[PDB]
């Protein structure tokens, strides 16, 4: 209980939160945690792989990294079905969904160790510290930390199942003829 019962708004204690004042994870998959080394500092939340989740100096992106070096829609993250490797394989992965970091601005964004060169795409993983921007010449880096908290049906449960087999992939499908408009 908490209130006399039915008055401010209605029903059981805190209405047992049917619509729920609380929520957390109602459609969240990744929490972008920018660190202090990055001009940004806190934690963002990409909803269940918004697909796509742009990010840059233009709020038009699914997020906002307020960083001048960003050319508006500076970087462009995407999300889609894992899609098993083309050929061979034994147990595919129908369903699930992989993420795709893809820089599209005029500059370059990256993923821990893979430097993208605009209009480029790349795969993302859990705890994948990314860097929307990186200009050591004038002390300006956007250190970020991809933190997958859901991983419900996320293929590979988000955990970079590898040691060294994921390099930046140039654009594709014209930013899927959808991210190409930014």
């Amino acid at each position: 209980e908490a209130e006399t019962r039915e008055q401010k708004l209605l029903h059981s204690n805190n209405t047992e939160n049917v619509k729920s004042s609380k929520k957390k994870g109602n459609g969240r998959f990744l929490t972008l945690k920018p660190l202090p080394d990055s001009i940004i500092q806190e934690s963002l939340e990409i909803q269940q792989g918004v697909n796509p989740f742009f990010i840059g100096r233009s709020e038009d992106c699914n997020c906002k990294i307020e960083d001048n070096r960003l050319s508006r829609v500076h970087c462009f993250i995407f999300k889609k079905r894992h899609a098993v490797g083309k050929s061979m394989y034994e147990s595919p992965a129908q369903g699930l969904d992989d993420i795709w970091y893809c820089h599209t601005g005029t500059n370059v964004s990256y993923l821990n160790n893979n430097r993208m060169i605009q209009g480029t795409k790349f795969l993302l993983q859990d705890g994948d510290e990314i860097k929307i921007i990186w200009d050591k010449n004038n002390k300006f880096v956007i250190g970020f930390k991809v933190e997958i908290n859901d991983t419900t049906g996320l293929f590979n449960e988000g955990l970079g199942m590898l040691q060294e087999q994921r390099v930046v992939l140039k654009q594709t499908a014209e930013e899927k003829d959808l991210v190409k408009k930014l």
